[PDB]
């Protein structure tokens, strides 16, 4: 596979490739002005080192935020109203934090702690303008926890794990379904209308098992609670093991690749190291030759599609965490 | 003066020198093994987009890191062991927090926590196998606040904030004289021994004043508790009107205009631009042309003696903090 190095040369140049085409106000260059178009950019271009785009969209996410600490508008894509709400504002409150803006990420994690279910630590799919029915899912659940984890809030953190251990041990069929919702009490929900994983199929959102990997792997980072750690290595087993090879291939798999490159700095295990570097030359390879990641797009354009727009942002932000938890694994078990 | 852009090229050059002689364990070119020659290189790394390098002195201080979270040793500076010995450990927190280092962040403000002063608020300047009165000083104070901040133990930053107002307060004769430190029950120290910054003189220290002011500032972005902001801009308005022109000029201005960037960004005021300004730009002017700042040194060197580099990597941080905050603040104010 590819160095790490060569990971983070790829994450930098489409980095650079964002930042030329980042307008005035700090928004990045979508051919719609929706809030799921830039939510990675505040940690991804930090990441970068970009820090004047960095903050840049931090002002253009400022203008957007309501007296309650939420970006209730412009959403447009369903997954950010119903399916998973929090997924915009997770990253947005770690992108301030680490960016130091205090005033920002307080406001936007105290946001995040309101759609916390206190009965099952659990948050909630559907945002406050969008009637749902109070179900809560494996994404918003892991962001807000990492979310929690970088704000300092390791108690909403820890409470975040609960819920991900309640759904992955009440799993009705896991060999053939991850159902990644529960109901308000908890119970794993499998109506149609709920997100599943068809682990045996080759159809996405792996992410809805790769996030919680990623997440729980921090959190025992932050607290040496084996509980964390051994629901992290089950997940990963599962993916590795039970799921379609379109678990670590698919576009959502870098959540894994993380996961798995964190998990091999902190444990040494080879299989790790394994997975993310494959992951991460995929990514690498997927790569366009101006700079951007798009499945379907080919030329020299001044702007993309949300989806390629966040998936772009995404990749900076995969291939850095991978690069640097590969280069120390190596250091410390090499 | 130069623009935030310019500032921000002179951080990337200055990271890339440091990058370029980076040990195979992690560590920064110092003429000395010694942790103050690279308490702050995880976090100016990382904010010069060299998270690897930045991750690769997480390891070199993770393997230097004792059982009570502390790094004792190499130290061989005087002021790092009994003025303010805590000045490393602050940067070290800030830096492993935001690598996401979760478990070497909690390690390190944990035991900065066991040297505050719970009657006070203040942090003491003297470290564990160092004998000492229990004295607290406000640099030791202000960044043990900061590293709070970054790691959301809130209630220790305000604790901080209240210490430093009863410093300001406590002033016997701030005309002449700021006394840094006070002692275990929280009344100024006035002593032959105690740190104090002659602030009609030209003779440095007068980041005794200016990180206190940054900390202020950044505790009023977080809180919007106006008792902060008001404290930082008592803070600026002495360093400007009433202390020598060196508080602007001396090598350890660069707090004081962070200070004022921020300050400009959160409050528009156009004195504040003006200082960052000056300050950013007299930084630029001093950088060798090869990358680094030095006292003494010119050419093209391998190493730089402690002082040196830990200069060099604090401007890496300053540029890229002021050039941030003053382009924002441009954005939101015009
Ligand atoms: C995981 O972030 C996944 C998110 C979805 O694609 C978004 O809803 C659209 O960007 N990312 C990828 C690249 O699959
Ligand atoms: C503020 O960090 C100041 C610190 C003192 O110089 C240290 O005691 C020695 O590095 N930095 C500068 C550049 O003045």
């Amino acid at each position: 596979g590819n160095s790490p190095h060569e990971l983070k040369n790829a994450a930098q140049r489409a980095a650079d490739w964002l930042v030329e085409r980042q307008r005035p106000n700090g928004a990045l260059p979508s051919r719609t002005a929706v809030i799921e178009s830039c939510y990675k950019g505040m940690w991804a271009l930090h990441t970068a080192g970009h820090t004047q785009a960095a903050s840049a969209v931090a002002d253009y996410v400022t203008s957007l935020l309501q007296p309650d600490g939420d970006i209730p508008q412009p959403r447009e894509e369903r997954y950010f109203l119903d399916v998973h709400y929090l997924y915009a504002n997770g990253y947005l409150t770690i992108g301030a934090h680490v960016l130091g803006r205090f005033g920002l990420s307080r406001k936007l994690m105290s946001f995040v702690e309101t759609m916390r279910n206190p009965a099952t630590g659990g948050f909630r799919s559907h945002g406050p303008a969008i009637p749902g029915d109070g179900r809560c899912d494996s994404v918003s659940t892991s962001i807000s926890g990492l979310a929690a984890l970088y704000t300092g809030r390791v108690d909403t953190a820890r409470s975040a794990a609960d819920f991900l251990g309640s759904l992955w041990v009440g799993q009705p069929d896991r060999k053939n379904v991850f159902h990644a919702v529960a109901d308000a009490s908890g119970a794993v929900l499998t109506s149609d209308d709920a997100v599943a994983v068809q682990v045996r199929k080759a159809e996405g959102d792996w992410y809805f098992i790769g996030l919680p990997a990623f997440f729980l792997t921090a959190l025992y980072e932050a607290t040496e609670d084996r509980a964390y750690l051994d629901l992290a290595t089950d997940l990963m087993t599962y993916m590795d093991e039970d799921c379609d090879e379109d678990a670590f291939v698919d576009s959502s798999c870098g959540k894994a690749g993380v996961a798995a490159a964190l998990l091999y700095r902190l444990t040494g295990r080879p299989r790790y190291r394994e997975i993310a570097e494959g992951i991460g030359t995929l990514l690498c390879e997927r790569q366009s030759p101006y700079g951007y990641w798009s499945e379907e797009e080919t030329g020299d354009v001044a702007d993309l599609f949300w989806g390629d727009l966040d998936m772009t942002a995404e990749y900076v932000l995969w291939l850095d965490l991978i690069g640097r938890n590969l280069a120390s694994g190596e250091r410390v078990w090499a």
